[PDB]
């Protein structure tokens, strides 16, 4: 109803914005594809509809709206679920297309990003490409070093991520420390894999 | 008016998004029935209008709003009618349904309760229940000590409740300072029943 | 237009909230008088509509919008120009009723409030009630000591006053330093008559 | 559409504050001009409309919109794309009317500026004027040194500016810190010129 009207609305005005800064015809398109994409016909005020509920509500919701995140998660298959629900509420869904660069190498890294359904190619200068799909997660390292990005992130297909942001993940890692293990060592295998021996973790 | 409409409004846009999301009828149903008590059927944006008014209106309407509530609790008595305006001003309202978990034992506690309307169970692992009802306050322990929950409290009844975060909580005792004690005298106390001491 | 529209339409807001909470008679005509005061007939969003222009033209406004408690303000009549637009862009404008505590003793002081227009008495536990008009200012001590409220001050007229927040007031203080000996001298005037022999101004 | 009706109400609602506020015609007239030049029909809250895309998408839109800004300025003629990137994102672009002064000798700078269009004078008590354009940036040396406005730089034309506040250029020069010796270099040349030095 009003959900479709307001897509409808601000698409229309995404459309009068790239009219009046020219973008070409072939971005407009993708842009287009995006709402599509990201949207499906409908929006919502989702941060002002959960402000309106309870914590009791509002755990039962992202619990159910993420079970197909979690399913696939081996990290959340087995966690508990305290954890996984705190993880949970601070996560935010991002929509990506082929091509995209979720991450750049040698920028600074303040988010990670898990895999909900999507294929993505990591590419390391010095190595060979190598790709990450369904229940695996991304961008780790720098969350837990807080150094520079190891490698770039480009999506392959249409990729339904959740990211989380290092605050985030440093408030809930405050709270459920022997989390941060599990973390740490998908981090050691990676970056072994690119050559750097690391005692941080 | 309006703000029957901005209500109605409102919960067509969260059917919209539990269709979308797909949630099971029955929790749809759950939404359904906390909205109705939650909200009556009108919906303002009190930040946006209380936000219109001064310092001097807000108080007034807080205390008016809170009377029954502040009268309920023993904490308020004696009590510096600005230590009152004070807390009121930082309390959030929440309704909760029953056998809604409040608090589960064992979490980390951010906020604690006071209790406007509502019976609730406090379960603890290793001891009897036991109820509090309207004018008591819960959750007061962890914002006190920073430690975990030592106990699960779980609405009996429909409970509408005031919530206090652990913020708000020391910037309003920062500010009257004598008033921590009544908050620890009451924590002791249950403190001592489930067995803890803590210095 | 739709600033009167906006008006009406947020006061219709009001009259629905104070039924809904059952507020009584005398108070809803008390919150109405102070709409027609505070707003008459005309609701803005200045935030948005400043926020729109530039520096400049920000400037030229403020200045204009403030020209009569600029007059009457000898702080303001004489002073550096860049130090009072400073001081204005961070000033709100706030409306009280007769009746009204402005400010309660013992209380922790977050603000302080120029008078443009109104007139307020100060009431101090332990002496003589004093008034304060137009081109006074008050609070002014919890800023500079930052401890409690020294006095209540309460409306005896309708007030039109600015109020400043304590940090925007050291934003401004340790941009012009030497503006702050002002406010002390008046503070310390004061504190004298309440019987505080105060060293730290 | 909507966009030109946004541009619309949203100028009546600016006239109907002047009117309020007693403000003098000519002054009326100079904000009904730099609302022309400024949005030249259009509004869009483009915050709304960012924030609902993707950082891949934000990137690719601001690359495309400062393109000719980009092309027209030497500091990111030899750079990294990723500085460049960082840069555009955290630009916020001003225009400003003949005759305004953007900046004041002597005041507190919390902003430096890049040209996208238009002419500025810089104007120096004890020097001659210059004039600055396209592509080149002002109000630098205070953010480096944090000292006052060594000069005044007043718009001659219309301008169409850019401007980076001191906490986001020191962000991005945390992130890319071989950057920050461009513009130490021209702060250096032009405090030479006004016989300036600094350690
Ligand atoms: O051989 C490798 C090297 C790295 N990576 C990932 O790429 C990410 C880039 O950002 P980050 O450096 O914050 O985290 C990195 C890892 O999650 C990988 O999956 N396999
Ligand atoms: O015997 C008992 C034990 C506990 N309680 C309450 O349950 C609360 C659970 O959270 P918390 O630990 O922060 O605070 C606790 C108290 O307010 C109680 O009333 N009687
Ligand atoms: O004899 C007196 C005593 C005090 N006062 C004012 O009352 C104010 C109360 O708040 P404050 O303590 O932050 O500042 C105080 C002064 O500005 C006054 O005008 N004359
Ligand atoms: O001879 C001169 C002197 C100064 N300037 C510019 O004017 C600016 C004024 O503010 P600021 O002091 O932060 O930075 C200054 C420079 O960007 C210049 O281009 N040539």
């Amino acid at each position: 109803d009003s959900s479709r009207r307001q897509y409808q609305e601000k698409y229309k005005q995404v459309e009068q914005y790239m009219s009046f800064h020219k973008l070409p015809a072939d971005f407009r398109q993708k842009i287009h594809d995006y709402y599509e994409h990201r949207y499906q016909g409908k929006m919502f005020d989702e941060d002002s509809i959960l402000g309106e509920l309870n914590g009791p509500l509002r755990e039962e919701i992202v619990n159910f709206n993420c079970r197909k995140l979690v399913a696939s998660m081996p990290l959340f298959a087995n966690a508990d679920p305290n954890f996984v629900t705190a993880m949970l509420t601070k996560l935010k869904f991002e929509v990506f297309q082929p091509g995209d660069y979720i991450i750049r190498e040698g920028t600074i890294g303040k988010k990670m990003y898990f895999i909900q359904h999507g294929v993505v190619s990591v590419l390391t200068k010095g190595n060979k490409e190598m790709k990450l799909s369904d229940g695996s997660y991304f961008g780790e390292i720098c969350l837990l070093t807080r150094g520079r990005r190891t490698a770039s992130v480009r999506a392959d297909t249409y990729c339904r991520l959740y990211s989380l942001s290092v605050d985030n993940f440093n408030e809930v890692l405050e709270e459920y420390p022997m989390m941060r293990r599990a973390f740490e060592t998908v981090a050691i295998d990676r970056l072994d894999r690119i050559g750097k021996k690391n005692s941080i973790l």
